[PDB]
């Protein structure tokens, strides 16, 4: 059975225990069709979402068996240095691939030059980018309106702090004006950065445009504004000499232009009433 490894990234992958008598809560979508689960293991807990549904009809199509388990040290993965020297290794889901304790990344692996030199991504299962969450009724043009620009008091903005988007603005020369202000307003959660936008106290969030139309389409009182930028897509990790590879891409594919790529961003992305 191949080793699937994933995270807890909603709506993507949601995680929940189990029931009492160890199976996963039988639920449906308002649509009213079953919702599909998967036991996956980091204690066995329920795993569902967009991902999961992808890596069924992967499974499926593909035609092999399977075992989910939770990344170890719960980080996507990034290189990092080990025991205070100067050698550096992949942490998190990059990490565990690389050494075998996975054969296959089925999350939101966001796909980027450095990581493709170490593994494979497949052809991207939907696009990546980020937007900007503000309360109803605020006005900005996205990455380069004015009050993103040029900072101040009056509008604080904001990301979670040493996230992804936290280090890429860090990194970006060309950003430095607005990481200054942001690393004076940064927050430990995006949970907690979305509770402060719609308590008016956080009055724009900058973080995974995935994540906030999931969120604006739950919540009235927001909504998301701009262009997307910095982007991207996400794709499925193995390593590159993967036997799976061509199939994977090949499949996927075949799910963007049957209908079933956008089906799942009904599901579980773009919800209709908030
Ligand atoms: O490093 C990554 O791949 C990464 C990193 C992140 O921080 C991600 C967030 Cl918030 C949301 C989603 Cl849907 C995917 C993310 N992926």
């Amino acid at each position: 059975r191949l080793k699937i490894v994933t995270i807890h990234q909603e709506p993507f992958v949601y995680v929940k225990p189990t029931m009492s008598d160890g199976t996963c809560k039988e639920e449906f979508t308002v649509n009213g069709d079953p919702v599909k689960k998967v036991i996956c293991t980091g204690v066995p807990q329920c795993c569902y979402g967009f991902c999961i549904d992808l890596l069924i009809k992967l499974a499926r199509t593909m035609n092999f068996t399977y075992e989910v388990h939770l990344v170890a040290d719960g980080k996507f993965g990034t290189q990092e240095r080990v025991n205070n020297s100067n050698k550096k290794e992949w942490n998190g889901m990059m990490g565990e691939l690389l050494s075998g304790q996975a054969d296959m990344i089925v999350a939101p692996l966001t796909i980027n030059n450095e990581r493709a030199q170490y593994i494979e991504f497949s052809k991207p299962f939907k696009y990546q980018g980020l937007t900007i969450l503000v309360k109803k009724g605020t006005r900005i043009t996205g990455i380069n309106d004015p009050r993103l620009r040029n900072p101040s008091d009056k509008f604080i903005y904001a990301t979670v702090k040493q996230s992804s988007v936290d280090i890429y603005f860090r990194r970006q020369v060309e950003l430095s004006t607005m990481y200054r202000h942001m690393e004076k307003h940064n927050y430990e959660s995006a949970a907690e950065a979305i509770q402060a936008v719609r308590d008016n106290k956080l009055h724009a969030f900058i973080w995974d445009s995935a994540v906030l139309e999931f969120e604006a389409s739950q919540k009235c009182d927001l909504v998301t504004t701009g262009e997307l930028f910095f982007r991207s897509g996400f794709g499925i990790g193995m390593r590159k000499d993967s036997p799976w590879k061509q199939n994977v891409s090949l499949s996927i594919l075949k799910s963007h232009e049957n209908g079933f790529m956008e089906d799942l961003d009904k599901t579980w992305v773009r919800y209709q009433e908030c």
